[PDB]
């Protein structure tokens, strides 16, 4: 079956014990770091559940690895694009993480810098959705720049329900060192978000991308078509109506190369 | 052994049929161009050998295709940053299109706001990776914007070793060259006839260990050290489901 092998495939637990679940993940941040050698941590936070989260457990990491005699921090970075509407709640999420150090990069004049030679070299301008992946992108490269300056390891938001959807920009989003959050559903997250003590504003507010100046605030549910929880259902194995299945199961198949290494002629999954 | 190993993994063959590579990359090429519904390639051209190699494949790819009377189109693009061999790979090449994204602007813009946000300069190893990491989004703008696929140059001399950056260079959505060793990338450059001044530890002992030719305990243990160091590099971002970063 289709449902049963993409659960597999994403790693997705049908039930999972919150205390539990925080506790593997907080160790398998420790453990990565441990072999590799690195200093800590560093991730764009934006004031969404899926960074919040994920800060909260590079926090908890650090302060654990500290409390053993070790060494290790965590920079927690704002990603704007010059005046964020939603800055606010980044701020909240900032005050619930208490990350190591709070560092900010505007990428705006980085990418007005390339839309310009955009233009001037091609003489077309560069559609919403393009300048809106420019941004994804954008922010990879500051945070691997930091990464790179300081000695520390990129982290992923990358969870099943935007796994599932292909949801995210190659290079962009969904490039990084290491994911804390593989295989957990989206009503899963905020179950752990909860157990954290999180603030309600953070897991209640709507899941949005935010790379247009078009249309800024666009909510995932409007651009995927079905909302959360149905994807949730079925990423939890529960039987849902054929139009979910079928709906999901094509948007799947047809974001495979987002979830691979590039393809060569000695790989199967896109034959 | 780890050499068969790492052979294994990286798809490299003992000895080639430079004329049976060329049609089967170029194969490959066409149907993975086909089986997505893209409209053709783009590749950043830098003069050198592995983008050299790459271009011609894609170039007779997108011919090929156009003669079964389907259609595509290949677009091969300068990244400069702020030439005479990059000019002559593309008198070899040939392709449909030459554009050209200097990407001096967009690298300053970013170290100077980094300068500005942080009170420090990027040094000269992160700075490069900057500008390889902008290339990358020069080249899947283009490809946005045109419903092209990128091409990356990845070949097997240079995965061993893990010298590309990460979404540097390394971002790309296939990969033609794979399974290729540095000599071997000659040879395919030879046959399609590319002018001597293209395709022209020891670059020539890297291709040795990977074509499982008897080599030094030195040499094996170096690349050995330095592949499993890498390996970060060929694959997906870890989580604790993976176990080969343990
Ligand atoms: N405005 C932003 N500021 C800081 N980080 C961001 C911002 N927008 C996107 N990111 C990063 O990209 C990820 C994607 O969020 P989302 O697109 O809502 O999944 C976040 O979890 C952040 O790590
Ligand atoms: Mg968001």
């Amino acid at each position: 079956s289709m449902q049963e092998k993409i659960m597999r495939e994403l790693h997705v637990k049908p039930s999972i014990d919150p205390k539990q679940e925080i506790e593997d993940r907080v160790n398998f941040l420790k453990q990565y770091v441990k072999k590799t050698g690195a200093k800590g941590f560093v991730l764009g936070i934006s004031g969404g559940q899926d960074s919040t989260l994920a800060g909260r457990l590079a926090q908890l990491a650090v302060e654990s690895i500290r409390e053993e005699g070790g060494d290790a921090q965590f920079i927690a970075v704002r990603l704007p694009h010059g005046t964020q509407q939603d800055e606010d709640d980044a701020q909240l999420a900032l005050k619930f993480i208490k990350p190591d150090k709070s560092w900010k990069f505007d990428i705006k004049s980085t990418v007005s810098a390339f839309s310009d030679q955009y233009q001037q070299e091609t003489g077309d301008q560069l559609t919403d959705f393009n300048k809106g992946n420019v941004k994804a992108r954008t922010r990879m490269i500051a945070q691997y720049a930091i990464g790179g300056q300081e000695g520390l390891l990129v982290l992923g938001t990358d969870h099943a329900a935007e796994a599932v959807t292909g949801f995210f920009t190659k290079y962009g989003d969904g490039g990084a060192d290491l994911l804390p959050l593989t295989g957990l559903t989206k009503r899963q997250g905020r179950t752990l978000l909860k157990e954290l003590g999180a603030p309600e504003r953070l897991y209640l507010k709507e899941p949005t991308a935010d790379l247009l100046d078009e249309k800024p605030q666009q909510s995932d549910e409007t651009e995927l078509g079905i909302s959360y929880d149905e994807i949730d259902d079925y990423l939890e194995g529960k039987e849902v109506s054929a139009k979910v299945s079928e709906a999901l199961e094509k948007r799947y198949s047809m974001t495979e190369h987002k979830r691979q290494v590039p393809a060569s002629m000695f790989d199967d999954w896109w034959k």
